[PDB]
DNA sequence: CCCGCGTTTTAACCGCCAAGGGGATTACTCCCTAGTCTCCTGGCACGAGACAGAAAAAAACAACGAAAACGGCCACCACCCAGA
């Protein structure tokens, strides 16, 4: 079971990390502040690195209580 | 109408997990309250005077209790209709 929750997430990681490195604002969110800057504030958004290698640090970090179970919930989200 | 007993259904209860709001505490600092001296004017005691109200007597009226009249119901008689 573990095995396979984890490779879906190899697959739309490969997918996802090409995807995530390149999300783009627009034009207007910056100057209106109209973005969530929520999940960069404490550094749960997944910009800067790979998807399966934050998926299991967040993951360790949820293990060992450091991170709400929530906000891993949004994170992966 | 409410107690009693019985199926049938509901949700209370337990227990277990996850999250964080807010109780509780600590440290810093200041602004508020106690305290005190001097000043005085508001509140109290005493005196007074007069009018609001108690009283009162008398009249008006406004609640309590009998016989006649009117209306309603029941019984009896008369008239009309239906049946034998």
């Amino acid at each position: 079971t573990i095995y396979e929750r984890l490779l879906e997430i190899k697959q739309m990681n490969e997918r996802v990390t090409k995807e995530i490195n390149t999300r783009s604002t627009v034009t207007f969110a910056k100057d209106l502040d109209l973005l969530s800057s929520q999940l960069s504030e404490m550094g749960l958004d997944f910009v800067g690195e790979d998807a399966y290698k934050q998926v299991l640090r967040l993951s360790r970090r949820l293990i060992n209580g450091d991170l709400e179970h929530q906000w891993f919930e949004e994170s992966l989200r």
